[PDB]
């Protein structure tokens, strides 16, 4: 196959698959000349690493006495050169001489079984290039234990029927980052992921859970190492144009290195990085002098393994020890840039030399080679020790440990459960999928140097149900470098009491408007969806904080409208009782003998009500009481307006007593009537302000109201116009003068006090009516009063 | 398989053809020994065009012009739908290549037995194929599908040879889309198999739309495998829209449990769109089952030309088949007996009726054809290809004998050529084809009643967009027998008069008709928003326009306006008959009783008056505004200055001066706040949206209200005046008219502001007038009458 190529042959073979070379020559054929292959003209120091663990796995466990004791383990191992043709050939040279077999017309060759049969391969990385590999190895049932590819597409298995592997699926790793935005309680986080199969697959993945979890993406980003620095500017100015300080990146340190570099030379040091497991574990991106620009950094990593003597394995690399494996000696060729360019020795020193392969603090992906090696060993020990009625196939059927066979190597690996060097359980299921536990790591300084130290700040444990999978140590962890406060992470702010949350059209349910509730809507609670407005009892206040209170209205007997007009209705009412004991007192006094006795002591009976009355509207309003406020000022006045209008009648010339008698009769029976037809009530208006509610009271008819307030205004009018006759002539001591005098000042009242009765409604309607029907009064028991005290006393 | 269609020749073609339709239904637990099982369901399709392909070899055989004494091999192997099994063929045709490749593999020593396959014709799986490429890529063979047809496979960085006979699936969801928008639908619901085919077409189908403006109503997947409760869930759903255009993106199988149930529930009348999958199938397309779906329209590959086959498809005999193991097994399965009862093998097919024999189009049969040819005449071209002239690196290549795959792949790449038909076929370098797309109606024949499939049109790729398409609409039987194109948008067009208004919870081009508000027209059909009229007009009940609001004020001719009319002009002749009464007489004792001069004086005010109670009449102007309430101040003000300086002398030049002065007081002031704030017109239009009126506004309210009760308090001095000297007969008695005529006045005016205030509508213009004149006609009747009544 690949002219490259590290070949070891003992008793068993085991396939080999590793990327040692960094990157394939792009190349088309222009189809004028035979075939050409492209090829890789890179170097992967990682791929090398990952080779080299391969190796010193397979001498370990040939070493050790208890696992395959009296075998031999060989391996072929090719280069993956990241293309999926190198893998497809590789994996053919692996099934030579069961493909011979089991193919027609082939046999014909008669083979002497040149190749070993191989029963497994480790690798590949590329997630497209382990599929076309399964689905060529499933034909044979060779089992493929794959350590880097990792995607939900390598879950289904109708096109695979032999594949394993020893890498977290990004279907967990996807959701263990959903549960890290979801614990710290954030809605509003940036999405960055890979222009590959192993980006693409877990932003969809992380999408897919974060409409679940109710989570807001509000941006989906894909970079690599071959975007434009103009794209890479493009991401950093739409990461500065956004809110949420939280990134989940989901790529790889050679896809972020250029967006670091961008930000790093723009200074943004507010941004939390959630890490993929890729970028986890990178010097690339790992720099200290950059740590202020990303600290806080948050990230998923393989714990480490143990390897012993690895490092010192390292250090045993060299072209004349090393002669099964070929990729050494190039990798010798670029540390000292000669070519046996000058001519290398094979001798010069390597210690002194570092290599980023070389310098390790943990291992992640040679403790999955490791693992993925030792599973293998271990299937091939159960086969080491089957019984004639041991193992996993009917009748108890083995195969000779010198010529096992891959079809029994398959059923071993898929029901295997064991226990790593450090303790680790490690089992598969029908899936044949290994996940670990990610270690979830944070980035700090160091008191000595500076250098960024992974401390574990939290584990998901994938064993454990979802729910309750991630633990973090929230203390632990650095914010904005090395600040301690969790950074805020929401696209606003939650709306606090007295503000709703109100659904904008054309963003994410995550993402709303505080809006100020309604006078009248209360929120007491923060963070309410609507404002639940108050009972019509009460009112809310502009904090909204649980409306307490309103405002009734009406006179009370305490303010100072109601002190005046306390003050003037007792003067009057003293007045009213002076006139009443001047009565009293004289009996046969020519003044009172001149008019009616009967007559005048009915008047000031009716004055005496008429003042009464006016009280009569006071105080709290209730239904009786509006019920007669009205009847109670029509009855006692037209009593009084009709007194003097029958003192006029015989002045002008016992008929007046029982006129009177008669027109208030009638009134009160058209009053009693309408009454009973349609009573007045009171009525609590609230629709006349919001903060403010009134009760008032309401008629029965307002027409018949205006009735009765002109019949009292129809008998003052025939009193004055009697009177206005009879005002030249003096009769009992000028009364006639004083009666139209009397008249007008009620007559003028009445006109004056219905501008002052709509003008300033208000409150002050009930002030108003009293303060009028009070000072009408207060005319009339004067001046046809007055005169006669003034000589009488 | 353990069977296998094989004939040995100088150059061998790969052969990969689904001989049975479906797979095994047991995959094992692993408990033994694993092996390849094998699919259980035949397909006798597959065979036919297994059938059609050695036909074609066979053609290439006789004729003496093409590949002139050069046996034509085959390796066909049954696929079974299977990824794996055409893996193991792959590698079977692979053998000598990749050994001689492998390293440390060559040591085998083999001669070579069977040579290296050039290339691999098939096969229908789309993913089986994908892997099939993966690996021929390797090793650059060039492989022709038939029946495999997806925008995947048109990746080109992993497939390095591929090559196919079927048009690409992105310009059959094109030609649907075109369909969609040529005959202006909107509304459609899609359906698509749960399968390789289905999806990524209807995918495609949904991307094209947004571009054209297509909605999607429902998407839709059914299969074989759905549940009956599945496939009455798809029905409600499409008895749940307007449209009645479905789009089906399915293969027949998927598809014939859905066309069962919409025949058992008679939904009789709807527009499909047919894939090629169903274009023609028999599972579908009954006689019978014609006027349930009668209407359907799909896309068909164009009609084959390979004479014989038909008869090639009669010579099959399992004793006289040495080269094709299958055709045994096809003897058997349809006669239900093993070579259970036993059969010899002497049957015959020709007179036994088998979908295999039946056909009426050749579709899948003329791909093969013609990848079999296309092969061929690239072995052609390698054949008239010279060592130091050619297509390639200095002109080098190798012997017709020695043929290898790479050199048969650049020819293919790069082949233009012509059908038997003459049709020209030419290919590209990404492995795709520019064949055309026919349009097939269904129709029934008068003559036996089957269903006939008409060319109705064509979606022809030579043509750019907005014109591929090309169907004759007159052809064309929709839903039934109707003649007439079915209405598929979302919802009617908002006629004009009714806007669209935008909705969210459906797509953007589904509308809400509105009527419009009144003030706005719509003056064109299917407009987002009402259009807004001036304000000079109005929009009708239609709302189609807006030509006429309203005008309103007081005019001559109304019946208000006539009978004001009538009395202005009775107040006017009474008027002039106590003038000339006045100009007859000059030395009466009755007008020496009173002073010549304050009579005649008086008579020219109420003149006057009667004037400005004509003056606020007809449209209203600036001046005429200005000037209609000082005109009234100052002329009833001259009539009651002279009425009460009448009185101040009863009582007891100095009156005359004193009427001047007051007049005179009067006018200063209302020049001086007529400069201060003159009054205008306003034609306000807030007062009623249907009807505009053209009132007049004063410059200061309290200042005409000064004037008014200047009057008001002149005449209440006058009727004092007279008021207690009523019963004193002086002049005629004079001042009981007096007293008679000023209550007239205030009766008046007490009777016309209620007036004024509650009637307010229009004819405040009016209820003044009638106030004004008639207040007039009260006095210069009065103070007059009684004086005419002695001396005529
Ligand atoms: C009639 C009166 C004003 C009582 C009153 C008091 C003192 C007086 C003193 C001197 C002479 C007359 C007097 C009359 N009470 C009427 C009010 O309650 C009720 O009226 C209304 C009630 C409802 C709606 C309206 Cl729009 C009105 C009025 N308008
Ligand atoms: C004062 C007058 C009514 C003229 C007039 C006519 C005839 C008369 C006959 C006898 C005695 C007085 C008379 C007065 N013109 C007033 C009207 O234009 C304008 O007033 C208003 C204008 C605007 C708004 C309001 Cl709310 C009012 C009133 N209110």
């Amino acid at each position: 196959g690949p002219d490259q190529r590290a070949q070891k042959k003992g008793d068993i073979i085991l396939g080999g698959l590793f990327p040692i070379h960094f990157g394939v020559a792009a190349k088309d054929q222009d189809l004028k000349s035979r075939p050409e292959s492209v090829e890789c003209i890179r170097y992967n120091f990682r791929g090398f690493r990952w080779l080299q663990a391969m190796i010193f796995a397979i001498e370990e466990i040939n070493s050790s006495p208890a696992l395959l004791p009296n075998l031999t383990l060989g391996y072929r191992i090719f280069d993956t050169c990241n293309t999926v043709s190198k893998a497809l050939e590789a994996t053919l040279s692996f099934v030579a001489q069961n493909k011979i077999d089991s193919l027609n017309l082939d046999e014909f060759c008669n083979c002497s079984e040149h190749i070993p049969s191989t029963i497994a391969v480790v690798g590949a990385t590329g997630s497209g290039v382990s599929t076309a590999v399964a689905n060529l190895l499933g034909l044979f049932y060779i089992p493929q234990v794959s350590y880097a590819s990792s995607s939900r597409l390598l879950s289904n298995k109708n096109q695979f029927k032999s594949f394993l592997r020893t890498i977290p699926n990004d279907e967990h790793q996807a959701t263990a980052m959903a549960d890290i935005i979801e614990y710290f309680r954030w809605n509003w986080v940036g999405t960055i992921a890979a222009d590959d199969d192993y980006g693409r697959p877990g932003i969809e993945k992380f999408r897919e859970e974060a409409e679940e979890r109710d989570i807001c993406i509000d941006f989906s980003e894909l970079i690599s190492q071959y975007s434009d620095e103009e794209e890479i500017q493009h991401v950093v100015e739409v990461i500065q144009n956004s809110t949420a300080k939280v990134i989940v990146v989901f790529s790889s340190g050679p896809d972020l290195e250029p967006l670091i570099k961008e930000i790093v030379r723009r200074n943004i040091t507010g941004k939390i990085w959630l890490a993929s497991e890729a970028w986890a574990s990178s010097s690339l991106i790992a720099m200290p002098q950059y740590f202020h620009v990303v600290g806080g950094t948050i990230g998923f990593a393989l714990k480490a393994g143990q390897i012993p003597g690895f490092r010192e394995f390292l250090k045993k690399v060299h072209p004349r020890k090393s002669v099964h494996n070929g990729f050494a000696k190039e990798f010798w060729e670029e540390t000292f840039n000669c070519h046996l360019r000058p001519l290398c020795t094979g001798d010069e020193n390597i210690s002194s030399v570092e290599t980023p392969y070389i310098d390790y603090t943990h291992l992640r992906i040679s403790y999955n080679v490791y693992l993925a090696v030792y599973s293998i060993a271990h299937a091939l020990q159960d086969i080491y020790t089957c019984l004639p009625g041991r193992g996993l196939f009917t009748n108890g059927s083995c195969a000779d440990i010198k010529k096992v066979e891959a079809w029994q190597v398959l059923k071993h690996l898929r029901h295997l459960n064991f226990t790593n060097n450090m303790g680790e359980q490690v089992t598969f299921d029908e899936c044949g999928d290994l996940v670990g536990n990610y270690s979830i790591i944070n980035w700090h300084l160091s008191p000595e140097d500076g250098s960024i130290v992974f401390k574990e700040v939290g584990y998901y444990n994938v064993y454990a149900k979802k729910g309750e999978r991630l633990f973090i140590n929230e203390e632990k962890i650095l914010w904005s470098g090395f600040s301690r406060e969790v950074p805020f992470s929401n696209c606003s702010r939650d709306c606090l009491a007295g503000t709703r949350k109100g659904i904008i059209e054309g963003e994410p349910t995550c993402c709303f408007e505080c809006v100020e509730c309604p006078d009248g809507e209360y929120s007491d609670e923060t963070d309410a969806s609507a404002c639940n407005k108050c009972p019509d009892d009460f009112w809310s206040n502009e904090n909204h904080t649980s409306c307490i209170a309103k405002e009734i209205e009406f006179l009370s007997w305490t303010e100072p409208f109601g002190i005046a007009l306390t003050l003037f209705a007792v003067l009057g009412i003293f007045l009213t009782a002076f006139v009443l004991g001047v009565f009293i007192k004289f009996r046969n006094t020519p003044i009172v003998k001149a008019t009616n006795r009967e007559l005048s002591y009915l008047l000031l009976f009716s004055l005496l009500c008429c003042f009464s009355s006016s009280l009569f509207f006071i105080g709290e309003p209730q239904d009786w009481t509006c019920r007669l406020r009205q009847p109670a000022f029509g009855i006692s006045f037209v009593l009084c307006i009709s007194c003097i209008l029958v003192k006029t009648n015989r002045v002008l010339l016992n008929l007046q007593f029982l006129l009177v008698f008669l027109c208030t009769f009638m009134q009160i029976v058209i009053c009693v009537i309408w009454l009973y037809t349609a009573p007045p009530s009171s009525y609590r208006n609230q629709e006349l302000e919001d903060e403010i509610i009134f009760i008032t009271c309401h008629e029965g008819s307002l027409m018949a109201l205006g009735f009765l307030i002109g019949y009292t205004c129809l008998l003052a009018a025939i009193c004055f116009f009697f009177a206005f006759k009879s005002r030249k002539l003096p009769e009992n001591f000028n009364e006639a003068k004083f009666i139209t005098f009397s008249m007008l000042i009620f007559f003028i009242v009445w006109i004056s006090f219905i501008p002052a009765y709509a003008s300033t409604y208000g409150k002050f309607v009930s002030a108003v009516e009293v303060i009028a029907i009070l000072a009408a009064s207060f005319g009339l028991l004067a001046c046809i009063f007055f005169n006669k005290i003034y000589i009488i006393l």
